[PDB]
């Protein structure tokens, strides 16, 4: 129907305890809506939340790929330098093929909105026939990574 | 006699089966002549060809690293996102030491020319006294990479 | 007193041996003390050399970091291509959570001095609450890595 099925993964201690809410997950979803047609048509499909703790986020990545088969994972939170965040260690995990073009773009582009971008330690790679990349968890960030992104992510789920 | 020994290893399910023909393969050749000046002289003294397949990949990068000791084999084929593509997740396995610098180099290069440059998933590093490097399929691919790493890659093959 | 500790390994079969001396000890040296302030105080407080061999790397990695409780170890030397540089892989044994960002701005700053940049292969990242640093061994080379990291590094200590 929707034909690029996604899925959004919003990491946060703070929204998984019910402490607080979600900014950045909804900002993701309406900007990949927006995206849909240069995406080639894709759709967000399920979000969830988990608290900054690896098995949990592996659990998702895993039940995502393995089982529901979803086309394209975003993963928003835990990869700063702070000790809670382990989403990127989480992720290393689970992939199967890394994707070193995407993170080296998306450190490119936010590395000329401000050198603290240099703290993202985002992953990203393919597992199955999933992409999952990691993204931070700033409300803004998923607009400026997937602009930055676009222009190829397209091709990018096709070939897979 | 010559004294950098080049080796270049196309990989490709279609060229090894039978199938087509190499069109990368000699351009890679032609692009390592024409720059030997610029390598430290340089010659290729040997091109193979295997299919998808890690196991493959592995035994020939290994094989001309121990034995045949080659200074600098380069791989075309299999760096993309097609489920087939797994030169990158082969080359991992026989490497010893990374060497980033040039997967950065190659990666800044290729995206001025197209957005789609994020899309290989290049490895690179040493293995014994041998440089491996990946490159892409396309025939021009090689001409453009050479371009990007010459300026350094002499040094790089005299330290090693 | 002091409020960030930093540590100074310079890894180096020649200076180990005591047959020539430091000379980017000294400048790193006074390259930290130089940005305390914009990294937000900070100060040297020890150093040491080792010779170029895992083992001796490691150890030190892991002392300063398990028992010392150091915030930031910058080592310098034995990145580059030549067969007893092994810095980055004794680094990589021990360090946690990597932190690429750091090597992407380290390497882009770099490349634009000079094209054999791309021969660093510095390894970074985190270990417990330590910081963790490859620096190339040239003097100056402190002076400008530092130079590219000064405006985030500073944000870095403190989320750790």
């Amino acid at each position: 129907g929707p034909e690029y099925k996604v899925a959004i993964l919003t990491v946060s201690d703070t929204v998984s305890a019910g402490a607080g809410p979600d900014r950045s997950g909804p900002r993701a979803v309406s900007v990949v809506d927006s995206s849909s047609e240069k995406l080639g048509g894709a759709k967000v499909v399920a979000t969830a939340v988990v608290p900054d703790e690896v098995e949990r986020i592996k659990d998702i990545l895993q039940k995502w790929s393995d089982v529901d088969e979803m086309d394209l994972i975003l993963t928003l939170g835990g990869t700063g330098f702070t000790p809670r965040d382990v989403t990127p260690e989480a992720t290393k995990k689970v992939i199967e093929r890394e994707t070193p073009g995407l993170l080296f773009v998306m450190m490119q582009e936010s590395l000329k909105i401000t050198p603290f971008a240099m703290l993202s330690r985002s992953a990203a790679g393919i597992r199955g026939s999933t992409l999952i990349i990691n993204m931070p968890g700033n409300p803004n960030a998923v607009a400026e990574c997937m602009e930055a992104l676009l222009p190829a992510l397209k091709h990018a789920l096709k070939q897979i």
